[PDB]
């Protein structure tokens, strides 16, 4: 198991774009196009971004391509912010995944603002920050992935992912 791996049971792989549990444009591996609900302006994000003119279907390869960028982004964006470089350079790399994870989806400005959920991380008060952390929009809109984050931040094992 692996931040790759994990994300990949989280996000599945879809090849054509399809609406993701927010209802948003998407493609890949969770490669999240755009927030407007013009299906024009989600063909023309995902274009520029493969850089040729698909039509909305992409190729295994492509989305992979996507894939690894945004997973580099995501880390790229945890050590760039002051919120959140502290914390994860405070983890485990198992809980580091669970980081990444959660701005993979979120965002770092989202993951950012759960203030408390991250100083009882970085205090490894492991059992009380997955309590903090299932008290959010977060766990409330997508319960089961929630949970698996949050029971590999309780464990710092990958047990939620194994068998899967
Ligand atoms: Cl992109
Ligand atoms: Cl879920
Ligand atoms: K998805």
């Amino acid at each position: 198991m692996n931040i790759f791996e994990m994300l990949r049971i989280d996000e599945g792989l879809r090849l054509k774009i399809y609406k993701d549990t927010e209802g948003y444009y998407t493609i890949g591996i969770g490669h999240l196009l755009t927030k407007s609900p013009s299906l024009n302006a989600a063909k023309s994000e995902l274009d520029k971004a493969i850089g040729r003119n698909t039509n909305g279907v992409i190729t295994k390869d492509e989305a992979e391509k996507l894939f690894n960028q945004d997973v580099d982004a995501a880390v790229r964006g945890i050590l760039r912010n002051a919120k959140l470089k502290p914390v994860y350079d405070s983890l485990d790399a198992v809980r580091r995944a669970a980081l990444v994870n959660m701005v993979f989806q979120m965002g770092e400005t989202g993951v950012a603002g759960f203030t408390n959920s991250l100083r009882m991380l970085q205090q490894k008060r492991w059992d009380e920050a997955a309590v903090n952390l299932a008290k959010s929009r977060w766990y409330n809109q997508t319960p089961n992935r929630a949970k698996r984050v949050i029971t590999t931040f309780r464990t710092g094992t990958w047990d939620a992912y194994k068998n899967l």
